[PDB]
C-alpha cells in the first residue's frame, strides 16, 4: 500500500521547501518574481495584521480567508509574526508602485502586502486572495512588485433600454475588482426628476439610490464609473415622450433617435440631464456617446444641420462642423462642472470651419477615419475600444475569443481592424471589452456573466501586465479556472428556495395554484401551474431590444418551454427566457419574483402607482403585474 498522507505543514515560514513547490497562479500574471529560500504557510494562528487605517481591508480579507481555507482567520492590529499576512500602506513607493501597483514580500517575516495607496494594498490583497484560494496553503517564498502598465482597464456595460439588475452589477464590480480593472463606462438611465426630463422615467431607470449603492461599492473597490448619455445620435429612450427635441429629414419626418441639435431647448435638456446624474457619480468623467448620429441616412436628409452650421460657425460650414461645435459646446459645460469628456471616435469627422477640442478623451471602436495612427499624429487622448472585444447578445459577429487574441499577439496597441499603433503611446489610456446587449430575449444576463468569463481575465492581462506567461491559451485557461470567482460570486444566492411545488398567492388572479418550480442552469425558474398545466411567462407588452419594458405588463400562461437548454438554442429562445424568473430573498425572509430578461418586480397593482407609461396604460387594480421595484416599496 503506498502510505498516501497529507503533508500537513505546520503554519508559518519553513527554511526548508521543495525547489519546484507550485506558485500558484494570479491574473493578473505578477511578472519578475524572485524566488527565495522557503515557503509561507497559512495555518491555524495566521492573523492578517494591519494598522487602524487598514483594518478595514485587514478585517475582510480575514473574513474572505476564513471561508475559502475552513482556517479561522482573525485581523489584528500590532506586532506581526512569520506567521502572519501583513498589510503595508506606505506611500513613499510611488515611483516603484504608482497609484496602483503592489509588492509581496513572502518569507521569515510572514506574507507581506505593500501598496502606495489603500487601492494598490487592496490590489495586493487580490493576488493573495487568488493564490490561497486554490487548495494549496503553502506558498514559495521570494518577492516582486508589480504595478499596471495602462491607467484605464476595463469595460463598457450598456445597462441600456433593458435593465441590467443592480445584484449583477454588484457581482461584476467584485469581478473587475479580483481582476484589477478599475474602469466601467456604464450606460443607462438614472430616473429623470425634473418636471422637465420626468416624461422619459420609462424602464429601463436606476434610482438614484441605487447608483449611490453601487457607485459606492465600485469607489471602494477603486473602479471609477463612469456614465454615459449617448447623443445625438441613439436617444430613443430619452426622447420618445419628447417629440419637440428629435431631429426631422427634409420631409419632416423624425427619429426619436436623433437629437436636433440646432435646437436649443433640446441640447438644454440634455444638459438638464448632466446635472441630474452630477449629483450622484462621484467620477471625473462625462462620456456624451456620439456613436451612429446618422446611422441608416445621410446628413444630406438634414439640411436643417447645414443652414444651422452656416449660421452658428459661418459661411462654408457644413453638418460635420455642426456635429462637431455640439460635441465642443458640450466638452466646455461639463469642463465647467469640473470634468472631463470622452467619446466613441466614429463621431469624429472631416470639419471645415470648427475642429474638435484635443481634451476629449477619444475611445476608438470603429476603423473609419481618421485611422488610429492619423489621431495619434495629431495628440489625441485614446482608449482601444476594439470589435474585437465586444460581446453582444444577439450579434453574433460580436463574441470575443479570447485564445484567438492571446494566440495573435494582439496588444493595448491593437487597434480595431488590426492597426497597430506604438503601444507605449504617451496617451494610450489603456483599453477595455465592451458588455452590449442588442436584442435581448437570446441570452439571460446571467448567461452573459458566463459567456464574459474568459475575455475579462484575458482584457485583465494584457492591460496591467501586457505580457504572455502561459505558452498558449490553453495554459492560461487552465489558470483561470483554478483561479476561480471571488467569494461574493461564490455566495451569491442564485436560486434562495429548493425546486418543489408551492403556494403562491400573489399569483391567484393568474391561477389559484399550486406552482411546480424547477432550477435553470443560469439561475432561475421556470413556474408551471398545476391547473392548466401551462408555465408563467412575462411575453406581452410594448419592447425595447425585443424584451418587454412596459411598466404595468401583466405576465400570462404559455405552453411549457424546454428552460434546460443552452444559449446555442437560439430558435426558441424568446419563449425559452420569457419564462425564467429570478427569486429574491428580502432583508430579512420574504420573496420578490421578477422576470429574468425585464428585472421588473411581480407585484399585485394599487393603481397609485406613477409612472409615465401607466398614464397611457394601467393593468386592473388588483391583478399582478410588473413594476420597477421603487414603485411597490
Ligand atoms: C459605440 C458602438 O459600438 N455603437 C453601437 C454599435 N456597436 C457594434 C456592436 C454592438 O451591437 C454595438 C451597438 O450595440 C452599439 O450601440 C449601442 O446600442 C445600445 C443598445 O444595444 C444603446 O442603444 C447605445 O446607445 C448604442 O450606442
Amino acid at each position: 500500500s503506498s502510505g498516501l498522507v497529507p503533508r500537513g505543514s505546520h503554519m508559518g515560514y519553513s527554511a526548508t521547501a521543495p525547489v519546484n513547490l507550485t506558485r500558484p497562479a494570479t491574473v493578473p500574471s505578477m511578472d519578475g518574481w524572485t524566488d527565495g529560500t522557503g515557503a509561507w504557510t497559512l495555518g491555524e494562528g495566521t492573523r492578517v495584521v494591519s494598522s487602524d487605517a487598514l483594518a478595514a481591508r485587514a478585517q475582510s480579507l480575514a473574513s474572505e480567508l476564513t471561508k475559502f481555507t475552513d482556517v479561522d482567520i482573525k485581523a489584528a492590529t500590532g506586532s506581526a509574526t512569520g506567521k502572519d499576512i501583513s498589510l503595508t500602506l506606505d506611500a513613499s513607493k510611488k515611483a516603484e508602485l504608482g497609484d496602483e501597483g503592489f509588492k509581496l514580500n513572502i518569507g521569515s517575516k510572514g506574507l507581506e502586502v505593500i501598496g502606495a495607496t489603500d487601492i494598490g494594498v487592496f490590489y495586493g490583497t487580490r493576488s493573495v486572495s487568488q493564490m490561497l484560494r486554490q487548495g494549496q496553503l503553502t506558498l514559495p517564498a521570494g518577492t516582486v512588485a508589480t504595478k499596471p502598465k495602462y491607467k484605464e482597464r476595463g469595460a463598457t456595460l450598456c445597462a441600456c433600454q433593458i435593465n441590467i439588475s443592480t445584484d449583477w452589477i454588484d457581482r461584476f464590480l467584485s469581478d473587475m475588482a479580483d481582476l484589477r480593472l478599475n474602469y466601467v463606462l456604464l450606460e443607462m438611465k438614472l430616473k429623470p426628476e425634473e418636471d422637465n426630463t420626468k416624461k422619459a422615467a420609462t424602464w429601463s431607470y436606476y434610482t438614484r439610490d441605487d447608483v449611490k449603492k453601487f457607485v459606492k461599492k465600485a469607489n471602494n473597490y477603486g473602479i471609477d464609473v463612469i456614465p454615459e448619455i449617448n447623443s445625438p445620435g441613439h436617444m430613443n429612450v430619452w426622447l420618445e415622450n419628447y417629440p419637440e427635441y428629435q431631429l426631422a429629414d427634409n420631409s419632416g419626418r423624425k427619429d426619436p433617435n436623433k437629437l436636433d441639435i440646432s435646437n436649443p431647448e433640446a441640447v438644454k435638456f440634455y444638459k438638464t440631464l448632466i446635472d441630474e446624474y452630477d449629483g450622484v457619480f462621484t467620477t471625473k468623467y462625462w462620456h456624451m456617446g456620439a456613436d451612429e448620429y446618422m446611422i441608416g441616412t445621410s446628413f444630406d436628409n438634414y439640411s436643417k444641420l447645414k443652414t444651422f452650421a452656416e449660421k452658428q460657425y459661418g459661411a462654408g460650414a457644413t453638418p460635420n462642423d455642426a456635429f462637431t461645435g455640439f460635441i465642443n459646446d458640450i466638452d466646455k459645460y461639463v469642463k465647467a462642472k469640473g470634468k472631463q469628456l470622452r467619446i466613441w471616435n466614429d463621431g469624429i469627422v472631416n470639419t471645415k470651419n470648427v475642429s474638435l477640442n484635443k481634451d476629449i478623451v477619444i475611445e476608438y471602436w470603429y476603423g473609419a477615419g481618421r485611422k488610429p495612427q492619423e489621431l495619434v499624429q495629431d495628440g489625441y487622448t485614446l482608449m482601444n475600444a476594439t470589435q474585437a472585444l465586444y460581446w453582444s447578445r444577439s450579434a453574433q459577429v460580436y463574441k470575443v475569443n479570447a485564445a484567438r487574441l492571446y494566440n495573435n499577439n494582439w496588444n493595448v496597441g491593437t487597434f480595431d481592424g488590426g492597426r497597430q499603433i506604438d503601444k507605449n503611446y504617451d496617451k494610450l489610456t489603456g483599453a477595455k471589452v465592451s458588455i452590449w446587449p442588442d436584442s435581448s430575449y437570446f441570452q439571460t444576463e446571467n448567461e452573459v456573466e458566463k459567456e464574459i468569463f474568459d475575455g475579462m481575465r484575458f482584457i485583465s492581462q494584457m492591460t496591467w501586465s501586457d505580457s504572455r506567461p502561459w505558452a498558449t491559451w490553453n495554459d492560461m485557461k487552465a489558470d483561470i479556472d483554478k483561479i476561480g470567482y471571488p467569494l461574493d460570486i461564490r455566495e451569491y444566492d442564485y436560486t434562495p428556495v429548493d425546486a418543489g411545488i408551492y403556494d403562491i398567492p400573489q399569483l391567484k388572479s393568474i391561477s389559484k395554484g399550486p406552482w411546480e418550480l424547477i432550477t435553470t442552469p443560469d439561475g432561475y425558474y421556470q413556474m408551471k401551474d398545476t391547473v392548466s398545466g401551462k408555465c408563467l411567462a412575462l411575453f406581452t407588452g410594448s419592447k425595447h431590444l425585443d424584451v418587454v419594458t412596459q411598466v404595468g405588463a401583466r405576465p400570462e400562461l404559455r405552453n411549457c418551454a424546454d428552460v434546460s437548454v443552452g444559449q446555442d438554442q437560439r430558435n426558441t429562445a424568446n419563449e425559452r427566457n420569457t419564462q425564467k424568473w429570478q427569486i429574491r430573498a428580502d432583508k430579512d425572509g420574504k420573496y420578490t419574483i421578477s422576470p429574468a430578461l425585464t428585472q421588473q418586480r411581480l407585484a399585485i397593482a394599487t393603481g397609485n402607482e406613477q409612472n409615465i407609461d401607466l398614464e397611457t396604460h394601467r393593468p386592473a387594480a388588483g391583478t399582478v403585474a410588473q413594476f420597477p421595484a421603487d414603485l411597490v416599496s
